[PDB]
């Protein structure tokens, strides 16, 4: 209950003081009827300045800015999760390796532009009555958060999303598909421990049964259909795949909650390896386009379940 | 669990939500095992700056600094006070008026509006006095500093300095003295006369030969307390401090009482725990009416000279009971 900011970087450590701070705060506001237009043009900003005091682990001057609290708060609450969880996610120890994870691998940090915090607005409020409708079942981003830290003045924009992956579960194969021209990974890529496979990779060389196909396929054309009607486009099918048995070489083998695990889902019966398999859209911030873009992304993705 | 700091005016939402703030925040530091040099010129400051958010109480802009908390929050543990009661006495509901007096909703804490003056004399003697504090245990009728916080609403700065109740925090007050020892006259106003609880001085007193029954035990222990006070208040440059005096008549309030639960029929007793009321004390059994009285000593930040009014202090103070 002493929490401790320490961290690798006074960064985390300010984004660990900050997530608490706001989500304190905002434990302090009651939960409104409804969200009103200026919660999505709404921000807290906060400056630290102190003197001799409490600098062991944070600096003595710094500032944290959190995006429309009363949206994200609203979001954190229809994608089941609760705010003393998150808040202890980012808190309870520094969030790991720009991509982050907590340090529970259940959230990820990433780090964004100014014109991703602006796209982000634009699109807030579209996203907001979307998750609303589809009563947070969908496979785009789930974010949580976003932040504006300012440390030795130096302003970096942070947005926190739910993982696609297991926070548990080993992933054994990253792909990341457009449906797009053509492209691949590199000899630089395909040189790493976990390499970015894409989509030449994958056509080169998915087994859910024909009811997940359906609803996954379902999913994907409505959450498709929305980023076309922002006219968004460049997203990707972030993949991963565990492979069951090879992880066997408290505990549970292809165990996992997928009340967390959102994007998880299991091999049919009848498929020649035991593996579970990661999916969710990606990149929805930042000659073709989202109609041509859109629809070409569904055949894609629909041509890569069985 | 939700607090909405809701009060008459902004500035005291502020004191709320600083309080509630650098508490918490405070306890996500770890209590040291001495207090350093550093923890007495030390300082935290927050600037809030909210936009469409948290505005139903707060105010969207504004600043709170608190004056070295680490030694704010170690005096509170040498005066039996737990952080979290501290805080919620200030953040469950609104402080209220007795700026510039106020009290929290529950009577335990004062908050005094000082000047920055003031602050920094605090400043000046906060490692003695915290010594003082130290080697007395806590025992003595010196204020209770618990806290020393400004805020900054609409440009505005405003100092306070937040005490231990020189009253009971039950016990209601039936009529209070401010007494200094000061041969030069000291009088209470027609206009503080005409007060519902009057604040009369030294001439009000002694006219009125008021005298305090506590008997010799209590008498003893609290001269010796008063002793040392002022001895320490005579080695700083300090002077023109006050004994505030408050009775509390024991069948005075069981009448009121009596008159309320008869109120709303149409529509212990003079007991008190020592160890919230510091400075309080039973009137001795053979003793006229049953009264408890409070003292404690009050003023001491901001012809005659500082060794000599402290004697002359004591000797007053030695007069005022039997």
């Amino acid at each position: 209950k002493v929490k401790l900011f320490r961290a690798s970087e006074p960064i985390l450590s300010v984004l660990m003081w900050g997530v608490n701070h706001t989500i304190n705060e905002l434990s302090n506001v009651p939960v409104p009827v409804m969200l009103m237009p200026d919660d999505f043009k709404a921000y807290s900003k906060i400056k630290v300045d102190n003197h001799l005091f409490n600098k062991e682990n944070l600096p003595s001057r710094f500032k944290f800015k959190e995006y429309c609290p009363m949206v994200f708060r609203n979001l954190r609450e229809r994608f089941g999760i609760d705010d003393q969880d998150y808040q202890n996610s980012v808190t309870r120890s520094a969030p790991i390796n720009r991509f982050l994870t907590t340090y529970d691998r259940r959230f990820v940090i990433k780090t964004v532009s100014s014109e991703d915090v602006a796209e982000m607005h634009n699109i807030l409020k579209k996203y907001h009555q979307f998750i609303v409708e589809c009563h947070g079942n969908t496979l785009l981003p789930q974010f949580l958060g976003m932040y504006r830290l300012t440390v030795d003045g130096v302003e970096t924009y942070m947005v926190v999303t739910r993982n696609v992956f297991s926070h548990r579960l080993t992933v054994h194969r990253k792909y990341d598909l457009k449906g797009s021209v053509a492209r691949e990974a590199s000899d630089k890529e395909k040189a790493k421990d976990l390499p970015t496979f894409k989509d030449n990779d994958f056509l080169n060389e998915l087994h859910v049964g024909e009811e997940s196909k359906k609803n996954f396929l379902e999913k994907l054309k409505r959450d498709v259909e929305f980023l076309a009607q922002l006219k968004i486009m460049d997203y990707s099918l972030l993949v991963g795949i565990h492979d069951v048995d090879r992880a066997e070489q408290f505990f549970g083998p292809g165990e996992f909650d997928p009340s967390v695990d959102v994007y998880a889902m299991k091999s049919h019966e009848s498929s020649p390896k035991k593996e579970v398999y990661f999916m969710a859209i990606i990149d929805i911030l930042t000659t073709v386009n989202p109609e041509q873009y859109s629809k070409r992304f569904n055949e894609f993705m629909s041509n890569i379940l069985t």
